[PDB]
């Protein structure tokens, strides 16, 4: 199987905060739950990660759909690692968001 690590953030808060991370999400980064639960994954981000990708990440948010783009990502120690990140959202039968779902792909290569 492709590696892969994957999250769940809470899309009933206004900041999509991480409510759940697989045990890769935490190796990959170098982050422990005590410093990313709670929080929008956008900590993840630093100096050369493209804005025009993160727009769109956060238009596909805001609309309520999915989106995939690809990112320059930073592990807790401040080293980068290009990031191909798939967000689903999932959605009630009422048809509102209820939680978004992300899965990163380590395309360092
Ligand atoms: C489920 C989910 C997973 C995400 N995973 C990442 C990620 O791995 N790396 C990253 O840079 N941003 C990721 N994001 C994007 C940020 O959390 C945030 O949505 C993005 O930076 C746009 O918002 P902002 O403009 O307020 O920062 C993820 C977002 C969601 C909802």
């Amino acid at each position: 199987g492709l590696r892969h690590t994957f999250v769940v953030a809470d899309a009933t808060l206004p900041d999509c905060p991480l409510v759940y991370a697989s045990e890769g999400f935490y190796a990959m980064t170098g982050y422990g739950p005590d410093e990313v639960l709670g929080h929008n994954c956008r900590f993840l981000q630093g100096e050369g990660t493209d804005p025009k990708e993160v727009q769109k990440i956060r238009d596909a948010i805001k609309k309520g759909e999915a989106c995939s783009v690809r990112l320059l990502n930073y592990r807790k120690d401040g080293t980068p690692f290009w990031n191909l990140l798939t967000v689903t959202p999932i959605k009630t039968p009422d048809g509102r968001v209820s939680k978004f779902v992300g899965v990163q792909v380590d395309v360092t290569s």
